[PDB]
């Protein structure tokens, strides 16, 4: 994954979303970078650097953590996505950015052909995200852990309308409840604590990788 000169293909985007690990230093009691390395070794297909709020690192310390997480992704051959921070994404030459409901059109203009993910909670937001230039949408919260839990209702609705945009499920996803997200039509699942707080992050990631592959084939 180098510097993109064209928008990512939907086929490739959908494969990357399979096991999408999201993490910040405040999401684990272990060493942050080590957890990311283990998640990647186990099978995570995409990683999102989300370092904000609470007791998250700030300033130069946060930037250095980002550099190390990015280096871990490079070694695993997995794309490195940054949450909300456009400047950081550009500065580090990240593979993309993920934003929540931020002006998507403005972000797309600022990042060229980098990967752009947009959190969507309604049909309109999904449609708008697509027209704004999003490469994928994150739908949820599917399960409980801010927004109202919606299960897989929106994922189903989007597919029923014939929309084929890459979709990743978000919100309280665990190895036990991930299958229905894929069965509903999602292209992958995203998780935080299911891997970040696991006693064995590598095995947890591997289990997700095996499970998701099986269900993507079976649905």
């Amino acid at each position: 994954h180098g510097i993109r000169m064209t928008r990512i293909s939907r086929e490739m985007m959908k494969e990357l979303l399979s096991v999408y690990f999201i993490m910040g230093s405040n999401n684990t009691k272990a060493d942050p970078v080590t957890v990311v390395q283990k998640a990647l070794k186990g099978g995570a297909t995409l990683y999102q650097f989300r370092e904000k709020g609470g007791d998250a690192l700030t300033g130069e310390a946060r930037i250095k953590f980002a550099e190390k997480a990015q280096a871990a992704c490079r070694e695993a051959g997995v794309p490195f996505i940054v949450n909300d921070d456009v400047e950081l994404a550009l500065n580090l030459k990240a593979d993309g950015i993920h934003i929540g409901q931020a002006n998507a059109k403005e972000v797309r203009a600022a990042i060229g052909d980098m990967i752009l993910g947009v959190a969507a909670h309604t049909m309109s937001e999904v449609k708008q995200a697509e027209e704004d230039g999003a490469d994928y949408v994150g739908l949820g919260p599917i399960y409980p852990t801010t927004r109202a839990v919606q299960g897989v209702s929106l994922i189903e609705a989007v597919r029923r309308q014939g929309i084929s945009i890459p979709i990743v499920g978000i919100g309280g996803i665990t190895i036990d409840n991930a299958a229905p997200v894929i069965q509903a039509g999602a292209d992958g699942v995203s998780m935080i604590s299911a891997i970040s707080q696991a006693e064995d992050p590598e095995s947890a990631a591997r289990k997700f990788r095996e499970e998701i592959q099986t269900y993507k084939t079976g649905r």
